[PDB]
DNA sequence: GAATCATAAC
DNA sequence: GAATCATAAC
């Protein structure tokens, strides 16, 4: 079903032009429907963990979490910063970008194969088309990779709540196209300040 | 009601920053929801014609039609080409642009105040959000300003028909997001060829 | 006209 | 997960 669509990337990464990196253990691929200017997925190729729910991963598979984090902060940081530069602006330094990138799992992923999101904060993107998209990346539904186990969520109902800017906290109620306009403004503001 | 929203531009053009030009007779204003990279409206300020249906205008008010056309081809051509350059690419010549602009009325306008559309052909725009938007500008629902009276439409049902590229005629059925992707490609192609 | 919400079918 | 269609309320 549609929930298995990511399977191809960990079985045959060598043939996908949207794949940025692969080895025996992981695959780093551009999201087909990016929810920010830059939006990547890092997927484990391990057949025994790819179907483990990301909350169970966080609770019980610390070694994988730490391996994922090591790729992002280490060997793949170059690729990731360069990709962000390709997607946002060519003259952004790594330092400028390091605090404009978030890394995390969805608490209730629609796809079966374990995928870690690596994306810029802006949420400026044509593929961001409804409130549920936004809330899923800016609420506790987005389980940041460094979340203490004692703080992991579970129960959602966040998707009926009011929209708030992730950067300044302005509320927009359920007015998603107002939020969209504001996210573009926040991004122009951040970009102008950062170059 | 919402059908009267354009009234403000012909009553108080002097205060709107989206107004490009006004005199006693007409107002040229940026559409708030542009359906192409460049999308302008030219509105008569005449109180006795602004509420005349555009098909009746074409049938019975040749002098207005011809006045509108004269503004577009003459005194406002400079503004219009410069605006297109601001919206598409700064190094496009007028000749390059003259055949990438269409001028016309909707056959069934949602707004009460007579407005002539002046827009680029691309239909590449975030405000183009559904098939009805597209069809309304690329089908006979779009009454080109130079349409012979003997060829004017009336009856619609075009809005249930299949989507076709205005530039090459490829059909997309009712797959609007496929059409969107293709319009972007057609535009990149046109732009690369034209600069 | 725009925009939010709900609903199939994949 | 995406996307088409329908439906209020402005
Ligand atoms: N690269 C890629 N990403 C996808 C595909 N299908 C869904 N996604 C994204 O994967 C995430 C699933 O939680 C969402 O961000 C989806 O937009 C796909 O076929 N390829
Ligand atoms: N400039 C402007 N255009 C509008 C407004 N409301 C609707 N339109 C556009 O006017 C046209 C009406 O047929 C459509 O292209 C609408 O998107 C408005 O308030 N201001
Ligand atoms: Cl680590
Ligand atoms: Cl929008
Ligand atoms: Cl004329
Ligand atoms: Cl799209
Ligand atoms: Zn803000
Ligand atoms: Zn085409």
């Amino acid at each position: 079903s549609f929930r298995d669509n990511l399977k191809v990337y960990i079985e045959s990464p060598e043939s996908y032009k949207n794949v940025i990196y692969y080895d025996d253990d992981v695959v780093l691929v551009r999201d087909m429907f990016p929810k920010s200017k830059m939006h990547l997925l890092l997927m484990t190729r391990d057949p025994h963990l790819t179907h483990v729910h990301p909350l169970e991963i966080m609770m019980k598979h610390r070694s994988l979490v730490e391996k994922l984090v090591s790729y992002v902060q280490g060997d793949l940081s170059g690729l990731i910063f360069d990709e962000a530069r390709n997607c946002l602006s060519q003259q952004l330094t790594n330092e400028a970008l390091c605090n404009y990138i978030k890394v995390g799992f969805h608490a209730g992923p629609s796809m079966n194969n374990l995928h870690l999101h690596i994306m810029t904060l802006d949420h400026v993107s044509p593929s961001l088309k409804n409130s549920a998209h936004y809330i899923s990346f800016t609420s506790p539904f987005f389980v940041k990779i460094d979340t203490p186990t004692s703080n992991l969520p579970t129960r959602t109902s966040l998707f009926q709540e009011d929209l708030k800017c992730w950067r300044c906290g302005e509320t927009f109620g359920r007015h998603f196209t107002k939020l969209k306009a504001h996210l573009q403004e926040e991004y122009d503001d951040w970009l102008d300040k950062s170059v």
